[PDB]
């Protein structure tokens, strides 16, 4: 239907947004920590940790595939990244600082984002 191709052609310029917004977000991690999954053969107990890890590349190959229906979708992913490693490091470590600083900076990033997805619809 021409409907189903208008819902389509829609999801197509959200995805659009969307990577630029990943862009944004993964530049505010200079240091890469949170670029690949954590790797389980070089921590091993991980997953009896955190039960949903996450990082930029498994958002960007969910992105790629246009599987974020809204931007609530892709800001529960970006959370994820930044909550799973506030809970598994400790404050004294790069890495909780790291998400901390990339919370902040995402914070700016993610407001205007969502002004666009409501203004451009």
């Amino acid at each position: 239907s021409m409907e189903q191709v208008a819902m389509e052609l829609r999801l197509t310029e959200l995805t659009r947004l969307l990577r630029s917004v990943l862009d944004q977000l993964q530049d505010k991690d200079p240091a890469r920590i949170f670029a690949q999954p954590v790797s389980l053969k070089e921590v091993p107990d991980y997953l009896d940790h955190i039960k949903h890890p996450m990082d930029f590349a498994t958002m960007r190959k969910r992105l790629e595939a246009q599987g974020y229906k809204n931007l609530h979708e892709f800001e529960e992913d970006f959370d994820l990244i930044i909550d799973n490693c506030m809970k598994y490091n400790a404050r004294d470590t790069v890495f909780y600082r790291a998400a901390v600083r990339l919370r902040d900076q995402g914070g700016v990033v993610l407001r205007q984002a969502r002004r666009e997805v409501d203004s451009i619809g």
